[PDB]
């Protein structure tokens, strides 16, 4: 029994059994513990017209999604292409990698 981020990372690679419903619950919950306000300073530090400022509102769009109504944004997820959700998963654990942290935070110079 990985955890939300293992079993979202199965998912992606189709190894240790995961399923389609258990990648989407798991994906409900990675997006409850994102910080939005900390994806919108990722973004706002982007040069403009970079192709990272739809990725992240497309992150941002799908937490408040997911935090108006839990259990649809699930159905919806399930509903997806599984190209289209694993790809919006990964863009979703990539921000992972970058916003977590026990905090006020700025983001890093470099590019």
């Amino acid at each position: 029994a990985l955890g939300v981020v293992g079993v979202l990372e199965s998912y992606i690679g189709s190894i240790n059994n995961i399923t389609k419903q258990s990648a989407c619950v798991a994906m409900s919950k990675l997006l409850t513990e994102l910080n939005s306000d900390d994806i919108k300073k990722l973004r706002d530090n982007e040069e403009l017209n970079s192709p990272k400022i739809r990725v992240y509102n497309t992150v941002i769009s799908y937490i408040e999604s997911n935090r108006k109504n839990n259990k649809q944004t699930i159905h919806l997820l399930k509903r997806l292409p599984a190209d289209v959700l694993k790809k919006t998963i990964k863009n979703t654990l990539d921000i992972h990698k970058s916003i977590t942290i026990n905090n006020e935070l700025t983001v890093s110079d470099t590019n």
